[PDB]
């Protein structure tokens, strides 16, 4: 049977409190439409109770202590949490948890530090002098105290900071005595440094501590696997470690994906090879290449969607999606992709054989922002095409990439499997036909769309092959009758 993830979470999603029981309402409904893994937003304390999750306040406070104003986190509380994921572990539903350890924000206190200016051009170059600044570093995790945790941080866990509270400035201060992390991106010649108060994985007892933290994230809630956020900006051997760490404790094989943004593949590349392929990453050029469609209307080349993305190259470690929460409407990445185009694009990342595909919260619902712009639900379009992946989208796959507008691909289906196999057609310009070959062994078989976009089915011929038709701008996966 074919995995497919979900991310469980919108970024303009109400702050109330409900999202945990709302997940546990959808066990059965995920099941049915076979989902096999959720990926839920980041589940401990942010600077607030409305929080998205990012701020990454305390690790250990998964709604559970009275703590920034609030005793459950905007998703609701641990109880909560922990009744959901038992309801998706009933119908063998996985959980990867969202794992945020680039940076701590929302601090207790402030303190005291020496600390330099650097060039936001370039991080390795300094432009100030050394001066006393009070930096948010302090956490000692008041409402908490030593339950489960005694470590306290201070400004000299951490690398620097945006903010100077005695000054009221917002530069970029690197600590006294501490260097950038290495490796992380290059862009801006270090890129460690993205938001709140940079943690410093040069520090042994902050590589020791993260490391224990993730063991006991994962035996509290009973996660599956992981996310990584932020990777390109925290040193890529500790990230390596630290997967192999937490499954080495944990004894699972916890499946982990990693965002490391980038357009560029061979960043991703790079990044893979460093963390010795150890996990997955989000396939974001693809994603790119799908906004790209959706708005050229008909002129973008369809033939390059099976190049230049991560999973084209490794197929075993890549998460392909269409859109997420950096991307939604609003958002600071956004590129979202155009309606129309949406379900084309799910087909693409549903039906084929590589990858590890991922479908959106916001996209199956609709996000709750306030632009004229946001997403709409499509569930209802989204629906079939999960269908087709859970029963149909097995056996050898053929490609048909020879047309600028019409593209589309072929599983023969496999005997373990009744009844499964599938053509696939997408075009991003005016529709029309395409012969494909889906196995000799469907022979006589009369196969009709899914979708519903068509009504008149197609008979596989003696040799395995089918004319199947596509309306314009439009998705056909026929399927036997
Ligand atoms: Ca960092
Ligand atoms: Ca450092
Ligand atoms: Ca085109
Ligand atoms: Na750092």
């Amino acid at each position: 049977l074919n995995g497919t993830l979900m991310q469980y979470f919108e970024w303009y999603m109400p702050n109330d409190g409900q999202h945990w029981k709302r997940l546990q309402n959808d066990s059965a409904y995920l099941a049915e439409h076979g989902i096999t893994a959720v990926w839920i937003p980041p589940a401990y304390k942010g600077t607030s109770q409305a929080d998205v999750g990012y701020g990454a306040y305390d690790l250990y406070d998964l709604g559970e202590f009275h703590q920034k104003g609030t005793v459950r986190t905007k998703y609701g509380t641990k109880g909560e949490l922990q009744s959901a994921i038992k309801s998706l572990h009933s119908r063998d539903i996985n959980v990867y948890g969202d794992v945020v350890i680039n940076h701590k924000g929302g601090a207790d206190a402030t303190e005291d530090v020496t600390a330099v200016e650097v060039d936001p051009a370039d991080r390795n170059r300094v432009i100030s002098g050394e001066h006393l600044i009070k930096a948010w570093t302090h956490f000692h995790f008041p409402g908490r105290g030593s339950t489960y945790s005694d470590f306290k941080w201070h400004w000299y866990h951490f690398d620097g900071t945006d903010w100077d509270e005695s000054r009221k400035l917002n530069r970029i201060y690197k600590f006294q005595g501490k260097a950038w992390d290495w490796e992380v991106s290059n862009e801006f010649g270090n890129y460690d440094y993205l938001m709140y108060a940079d943690i410093d994985y040069d520090h042994p007892d902050v590589a020791a501590e993260i490391k224990r933290w993730g063991t006991w994230y994962a035996n509290e809630l009973q996660l599956d696997g992981f996310r990584l956020d932020a990777v390109k900006h925290i040193k890529f051997s500790f990230l390596r470690d630290w997967v192999n760490h937490v499954r080495e404790k944990t004894g699972k094989e916890m499946f982990t994906v990693a965002e490391y943004w980038s357009y560029d593949l061979g960043a991703l590349e790079n990044y893979l090879n460093k963390t010795n392929f150890n996990h997955s990453v989000f396939d974001v050029p693809l994603h790119y290449q799908f906004h790209a469609a959706s708005t050229q209307g008909g002129g973008y080349d369809m033939r390059k969607l099976l190049n230049g993305t991560v999973v084209s190259k490794h197929p075993l470690k890549s998460v392909t999606f269409v859109d997420n929460h950096d991307t939604q409407p609003g958002q600071s990445l956004e590129s979202t992709v155009q309606t129309w185009f949406k379900p084309l694009a799910y087909a693409f990342i549903l039906t084929r054989e590589s990858g590890y595909p991922q479908v959106f919260y916001g996209d199956m619902y609709g996000t709750k922002g306030d632009s004229q712009r946001e997403i709409p639900a499509l569930k209802h379009k989204i629906e079939p095409i999960l269908k087709a992946r859970k029963q149909y989208a097995y056996g050898a796959q053929h490609d048909y990439f020879d047309h600028h507008d019409i593209v589309g691909w072929t599983r023969e289906g496999d005997s373990s499997v009744a009844n499964s196999g599938l053509a696939a057609l997408i075009t991003d310009g005016p529709g029309g036909a395409k012969r494909m070959y889906v196995g000799r062994q469907n022979a006589g078989e009369t196969w009709h769309d899914i979708t519903g976009n068509r009504s008149e089915p197609v008979v596989i011929n003696s040799a395995g092959w089918g004319e199947f038709h596509v309306n314009g701008g439009s998705v056909s996966i026929y399927v036997q009758r």
